[PDB]
């Protein structure tokens, strides 16, 4: 790579972890057209799993191969189904292999922490946009070690301030009992980031749409919402109890981040920012060790007002770390991806996926109660009518919700959970539905240790 | 031959009907071709090479590219093929002029002066909208298309106050602009209802309006023409008058009737002058004399004393006419085999220019849906017959001619056609929904003479 501070190796290995996931899902509509054709030939059940068995890597439901003769070939459902599968290998993958190296043990898992907590931070909390071009931000852009990180995503970076309140008593809790992160009467602090997005080359039509493609308004929204988390802390709680901010924004053509490097008690501003780009030039002829000399040098003055030191030292590890993703765009798509828009596989609903960290696979919607985040999944599947309808090929929602497996029930209601979305998908997308166009597979995960996803239904019945 | 046929004519409007009729025809076995050929590998590059071949253009690939997974979208496709080709049958008509009867064409120029002498200063024609009269004006009475306002009804039932309406702009032209002719000059707007029946089948191929009743047809046809010269004569101050003629046309033969009319419009319904006898009778006589004879048969069948300029006129439709006779003679056995509705799409909205050939389009006027729904059900259950029970959707092409020289009617129009095509999608959505009916949006600029605009299609990608 180009620049000094760039980790070569690290690009390297991420970059086949990309190519091989999206390669994944590239090769379903190929293998599925090859079948198409030959749904009149003479053992043609027989030769369409061997094919997919040895195309896909995994076989196609019995009873849709059976019935093609009667209509035809129901590839719409294929479709569905192989999407679904390869999501579920993608993620048993991710959980037993950790292509990222790092799940919750691992060195860099551990060593992140470590930092942190020299950084005089326990615990970084980071909501990006649920936008699907943000998925890679922490494990790409930010080069962090995914366990690391408490990752909350939502449309337009609007997490839910009363559920981050909570997040820090249960901080605070394990703290107190348990000196985990650390001991409770350490002088650190609960970190919350909240990063934005905005398009470099389309800077008013492919920005963030959750607020209109205003990058200005994206920021002050984001930041609205850190104030009044910090606002809410500080008034619920006795004896001078405080959070840290941070605001960042991301380019989704370049991967570069851009920061308000904010002062001590969390003041920030939100027309000044250092960009990685510019960062990167002024260091692209040193030292490593002098390379990141200046990139301190570089957050210290872009300070908005006198900062604490602790927050610059992990402000410039994450300079450091963008200047490798920036190298990986610029070595491996040309300095700018040839998809700016949306191009994500299926659609994601419910609880963040744990295991989805690469750009533009899942268009993500949060949402903990169906007549609550309805919005937000109207502006994905009608992103998925223009990727996927257009072609004649069915909307792939894959919902989600974590339990805490160590807790008596918690599967159960978490699965009841599950199918209450699904009652709530099929009632609000009827047409979508009745044609083949629309399926979902549901999901639940074990919060309460690193284990893989779980199946638990689908629309797609036999 | 008849002594008064013009056998090239014949030829070149026979000519003109099949190449037409083939084009749309043609569309269905191509289709079955290719459905043959959707599994192969290299199919929509066989496809696009077969459409070329065959119908001159090729096929939305979309529809092509994605027929793997639902299966090939026949029903869209077909639509699609029958308004394109109406496209090139459209916009071939505005630069061919197959009629050769343009606005400046000799033939135009000849009849309009003709009709001067005659002493008419305007012809206006309104037969049934009926699919089998289409031809009416170009095949069956031999006229110029543009030498006349042709304005097709359901029951020739045409709009009185609009009609009076129409007399009053005329004269003004006649006052600012002497166009087509002094306004003192001593000529009358010319109103003709044209109502047919069925000599083959007179109980069930007749005007579906009137219950296939033939007195029925040439009754209200005849009611409107008065209700339009009594509207005139009560309207306007002095003079202020308009003539008449009620004409029938047999849909298996082509052969009109007409009533010939005294000087004053007096018409009597029982009573008619039939193209057969007048065939029969001048059939061994030398054309100069054929001629005499149809002039002294239309005058002794005149209801009262006729006007000289009616009689010269109305002869010449039975002279012209005669050919017609001939025409279905060759080409047809005497009895045209689709002696019912055989029509390839539903027309909407106004009266189509270029649209000239027996059972080509079934045609339905309408401001709006929310009047003559009844008349547009009318089609939408004949395509059911024709189309649906084969499994292909229902085509329909809307049509609005806005005046090219208002500021901002181009857009008016186009608006009125998506405001017909929300109301159609509304009418029928069991069909709509399963793609078994189409529409086309069509808009013409009626202030000079070039084709047809598509703006915008029920099919979209
Ligand atoms: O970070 C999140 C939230 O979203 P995402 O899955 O996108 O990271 C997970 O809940 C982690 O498992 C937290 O660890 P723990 O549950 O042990 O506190
Ligand atoms: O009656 C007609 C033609 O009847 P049809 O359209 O049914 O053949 C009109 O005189 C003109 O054509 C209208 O505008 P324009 O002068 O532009 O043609
Ligand atoms: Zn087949
Ligand atoms: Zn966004
Ligand atoms: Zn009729």
């Amino acid at each position: 790579s180009m620049h000094p501070l760039t980790d070569a190796s690290a690009n390297d290995a991420l970059h086949a972890y990309d190519t091989a996931v999206k390669l994944a899902f590239d090769r379903i509509v190929p293998v599925l057209k090859r079948l198409s054709a030959l749904q009149h030939e003479d053992d043609f059940v027989g030769r369409a799993q061997a094919i997919a068995l040895e195309e896909l890597g995994f076989p196609l439901p019995e009873p849709i191969l059976d019935t093609a003769w009667v209509s035809q070939l129901d590839m719409r459902t294929l479709y569905a189904w192989c999407v679904f599968e390869t999501y579920e290998q993608t993620s048993e993958a991710f959980f037993r292999d950790d292509p990222l190296q790092g799940q919750p043990g691992s060195p860099s898992a551990e060593a992140f922490d470590r930092f942190l907590l020299d950084c005089g931070f326990h615990l970084l909390d980071i909501t990006p946009c649920a936008d699907g071009r943000l998925a890679h931000a922490i494990g790409f852009g930010l080069r962090l070690p995914f366990s690391s990180v408490r990752r909350r995503p939502h449309a337009g970076a609007l997490f839910d301030v009363e559920n981050t309140v909570n997040r820090w008593v249960k901080t605070e809790h394990r703290r107190y009992r348990e000196a985990q992160p650390n001991p409770a009467h350490a002088d650190t602090r609960y970190l919350k980031v909240a990063l934005y997005h905005f398009s470099s080359l389309d800077p008013q039509h492919e920005g963030c749409a959750a607020h209109g493609s205003d990058d200005a308004l994206a920021a002050s929204c984001g930041l609205s919402r850190l104030k009044d988390f910090q606002q809410a802390v500080e008034n619920s709680f006795c004896c001078g109890a405080s959070v840290d901010l941070l605001l960042m924004g991301i380019d989704t053509d370049t991967d570069a981040i851009r920061v308000h490097v904010p002062g001590m008690d969390g003041s920030t501003r939100l027309d000044r920012w250092l960009d990685a780009r510019d960062v990167y030039d002024a260091t692209l002829g040193l030292p490593p060790d002098q390379a990141r000399q200046r990139v301190s040098a570089l957050v210290q003055e872009a300070a908005a007002s006198v900062p604490d030191p602790g927050m610059v030292t992990l402000v410039a590890r994450l300079f450091e770390h963008n200047i490798s993703q920036i190298d990986y765009v610029r070595q491996f798509h040309g300095g700018a991806y040839d998809d700016a828009g949306h191009a994500e596989r299926f659609i994601g609903v419910g609880i963040g996926f744990k295991e989805i960290h690469l750009r533009n696979l899942t268009y993500f919607a949060y949402m903990d109660t169906v007549e609550e985040g309805a919005a937000d999944l109207d502006v994905g599947v009608k992103i998925f009518k223009g990727l996927n309808v257009s072609r004649g090929l069915p909307v792939p929602v894959v919902v989600r919700f974590d339990y805490h497996g160590q807790v008596p029930g918690a599967r159960d209601r978490a699965v009841r959970h599950c199918q209450r979305v699904q009652t709530a998908i099929e009632s609000r997308y009827p047409e979508l539905f009745q044609q083949g166009l629309l399926h979902a597979l549901l999901t639940v995960r074990d919060q309460d240790r690193h284990t893989p996803a779980e199946a638990v239904g689908s629309t797609i019945v036999f």
